[PDB]
């Protein structure tokens, strides 16, 4: 077990499934285009909301400048090349009171499997 | 402030599309479904005018592929009435947008949303 408390109030906790590379030089940086696979789900239910590998299409978006919510920003700046994890993010970190839209319900603890697959900038 | 045309995109009201900008002619010049386009865009709630969301604050065009549901449908519906280089205002009833449960400390529920887009380019 490896469960990382990426914040102090154990809202963001990454579970490390595969280690990554692990080197100094191998993690992105703020502005980067990461290039993930993810597969998100409600903890409450369990059930699957969104999954870019069902789509077959890798998910693209820069670090650190608030294009996704919170806690992937956090999760994704902590990962290194290859690493494979699953997040779980309070409310606070996802989408808060208020949920979004059909799917995700205000007071949504969100799980993520994201596996880093490459960065660029 | 110019007198502008408003382009009904539904039968509904729901998706309301203004012309800021005209963009190129022709058919070769409008995205198709599936194509990946790529578009800068400003997003704010009606009611209150408080910006919720910007790629042009982030200084990164934003790109999706059109016609999936990969992004809320008054965005579907909109981008594909527009032709390289647009730039329009659009109206969104809330149907269009995150409807009754709203997304995020942002936009409450049933919001009507204004976004600015430009389509800046297209591809397959």
């Amino acid at each position: 077990l490896e469960q990382v408390h990426l914040t102090e109030d154990g809202g963001v906790v990454k579970t490390i499934l595969r280690k990554g590379e692990g080197g100094e030089e191998n993690a992105p940086k703020k502005g980067n285009e990461v290039t993930v696979h993810y597969v998100g789900k409600l903890e409450s239910s369990g059930k699957v909301f969104d999954s870019s590998r069902e789509r077959n299409v890798p998910f693209k978006f820069h670090l650190g400048q608030g294009e996704v919510i919170k806690g992937w920003d956090i999760c994704v700046a902590s990962m290194t090349k290859n690493e494979k994890c699953s997040v779980r993010l309070d409310s606070k970190y996802g989408y808060g009171e208020e949920g979004c839209g059909e799917s995700i319900p205000g007071n949504s603890v969100l799980i993520f499997e994201i596996e880093l697959i490459s960065f660029r900038e």
